[PDB]
């Protein structure tokens, strides 16, 4: 019954201009045994073909085409439901290269792990092969991949989250580089058995492979863990291509403000999760004579161009955002941006009309299907009614506030690079490093809030392709090997901190606008601040509250520097830096000890 990959079907008749691919192709279908394999081509012909068969199989059904025209809502598994951390692995040679805030295996006993899993795991299904380019097809040095997957949910996701098909395919050549990307959901069918609308398996593994540049999937059906040109590629992978290639992939929006100068100014800022970073990304000023545009709410790659300052790209080609929360009041725009359809939702509820709906939403709805298909009632059904981490897989070039440079291969020049998070306490509503040097601190001790203050390096914890030390030591040489003019300047924010009785003491939203604003004005020297002993805060007189209903002792206490609450931080970094561990840059405790020197 095991099939020779010449005599399995779609083989016959594959592409065959590029034979690493092939060869490739061939051996793994030899292995997973597919009944048959297709070359995606990315058309629309068959988009529209792939979701004929989903709906077929039960995995979509088709909203209603008035309110979403061309979108899809499809209900996982309740096993499978989000990205697997602890399944997560980066198998480098040496487990000093994986480092401590990674999961490492020896890369010969995850493949002996992964090839047995692997062996038979496609029998009854199709194969696909598809090929993909991750940022705009113009660039220089272009990062192509080819995702093989059993999943035509993931084919589908992955024509809206990446460049896919035909002009991708094209790219590669005859013998050009791509990133291998393995998956399957790990469910083979027997002939004539009905399968599952959402298949997937108990096993889990997402292993990186940093040195080949691979990426091995198994058993999860559902986003990050699947969907391999996310942050499999865009992050782990890319992280360690980043090394090694003198640039920097980073987990970053990319913002576009424009001043009443009617000059632009491009922003790349790193947040953790629960830190508001998609409402930022696409900001709507509130004040006038300013404009914000976006260009990317995940992902930044970054490079020195000619000129010698950095400039960013979005690798990505869809918006992959998590749906509760998401709503008209505090985001309109990623609502008119799903509004345009041509979305797929994942485990969202579903309105009697064929609507969607999720926790955060307006409109009350009286009655919903929730995301496991049953009755839930408003003010009455005690669970939610969409999955808290649900999604919906929108293409950007619906947002209506996309910047027109979102496709320019050589990216927009960064101004400022920010990080975030949430602090009650301690860290002021906005900081600007020192120098570059300082910055790479600041990003290296990120602080968040957590069940207590967790550290989230460049907000990059969960998605480093190597040694989080040689990564702080990787920053620390792109700036001072750069042109110290052309570098970004490096801002710290926080939108979050609170007073004791537990006000929010900076209102947040469209006014974090008015942040923006001094940064915009520290860039072009035009802006003063305090020099305290963690860097450049602004005063309250310092940032435009014009027509801001705000308590000024409220933004004082949002910008206080207080020592001893800063002493009581050291300890909280020290800790942390000695977990980094041997890899830890002379330079970035040389920036510790200068930080406890200043606050004496």
């Amino acid at each position: 019954s095991h099939m020779t990959s010449a005599t399995i079907p779609g083989l016959d008749t594959a592409p065959t201009n590029h034979q690493g691919l092939l060869s490739w192709v061939e051996e793994v279908a030899e292995l997973t045994q597919p009944d048959r394999v297709v070359f995606t081509d990315g058309s629309e012909e068959e988009f529209q073909r792939l979701c004929d068969q989903l709906v077929e199989a039960g995995t979509f059904i088709r909203l209603n085409p008035e309110k979403h025209k061309n979108s899809y809502l499809a209900l996982s598994d309740p096993s499978d439901v989000a990205r697997v951390e602890s399944r997560t692995y980066i198998c480098s040679a040496k487990e000093i290269d994986a480092g401590p805030t990674n999961n490492w295996m020896d890369p010969g006993e995850m493949r002996s792990i992964m090839k047995d899993l692997y062996r038979g795991c496609m029998r009854g299904r199709t194969m696909y092969v598809v090929p993909f380019c991750m940022g705009p097809l113009g660039a220089e040095d272009p990062k192509l991949g080819v995702e093989i997957t059993d999943s035509e949910y993931v084919v589908v996701s992955m024509r809206t989250m990446t460049r896919m098909g035909k002009a991708a395919l094209e790219k590669m050549g005859d013998d050009g580089f791509f990133v291998k990307a393995l998956h399957s959901v790990g469910a083979p069918l027997e002939p004539g058995q009905k399968d599952v609308a959402w298949p997937c398996s108990e096993t889990k593994y997402i292993t990186h492979f940093p040195e080949t540049r691979e990426i091995w999937s198994y058993g999860s059906g559902y986003g990050g863990n699947a969907l391999l040109g996310k942050k499999c590629y865009s992050l782990r992978i890319a992280s360690a291509m980043a090394h090694d290639e003198g640039w920097l992939a980073e987990h970053m929006l990319i913002l576009k403000l424009i001043s009443p100068e009617n000059k632009a100014y491009y922003f790349a800022a790193a947040f953790p999760s629960a830190c508001g970073k998609t409402n930022l990304a696409m900001l709507q000023p509130t004040i006038p004579g300013w404009r914000a545009e976006t260009l990317g709410d995940d992902i930044a790659w970054m490079r020195f161009g000619k000129d010698g300052r950095l400039y960013a790209v979005n690798p990505e080609f869809g918006f992959f955002g998590v749906a509760p929360g998401t709503n008209w009041k505090s985001n309109p725009n990623a609502m008119r941006t799903i509004a345009a359809g041509n979305t797929v939702f994942t485990n969202v509820a579903l309105t009697d009309d064929g609507d969607v709906w999720w926790e955060g939403l307006e409109g009350d709805p009286q009655h919903l299907i929730d995301w496991k298909g049953n009755d839930w009632y408003f003010r009455e059904t005690e669970t939610n009614a969409a999955h808290p981490n649900s999604r919906y897989c929108t293409p950007m070039s619906q947002c209506p506030i996309l910047a027109p440079e979102w496709d320019d291969p050589q990216g927009v020049p960064i101004s400022g690079i920010l990080f975030g998070g949430r602090r009650k306490t301690t860290v002021p509503l906005v900081t600007e490093a020192r120098d570059w040097q300082h910055g790479v601190f600041i990003g290296a001790t990120l602080g968040s809030e957590q069940t207590n203050v967790r550290r989230d390096p460049m907000a990059m914890l969960p998605f480093l392709g190597y040694n989080v030390g040689d990564y702080f030591q990787h920053w620390i040489n792109l700036g001072k090997h750069a042109d110290e003019s052309k570098l970004p300047k490096v801002f710290f924010v926080n939108w979050f901190r609170r007073g004791d009785d537990g006000r929010f003491l900076w209102p947040g939203f469209g006014e974090n606008s008015r942040v923006l604003k001094w940064i915009v004005d520290r860039i072009e020297h035009k802006a003063g601040g305090a020099t305290t002993p963690i860097g450049t805060v602004p005063a309250v007189e310092d940032l435009d509250l014009d027509g801001l209903d705000v308590d000024a002792a409220d933004v004082a206490a949002a910008l206080a520097v207080d020592a001893d609450e800063w002493r009581q931080e050291l300890p909280l970094i020290e800790e942390w830096l000695q977990f980094v561990g041997e890899k830890l840059p002379t330079g970035v405790k040389d920036e510790f000890d200068a930080l406890k020197e200043r606050l004496g």
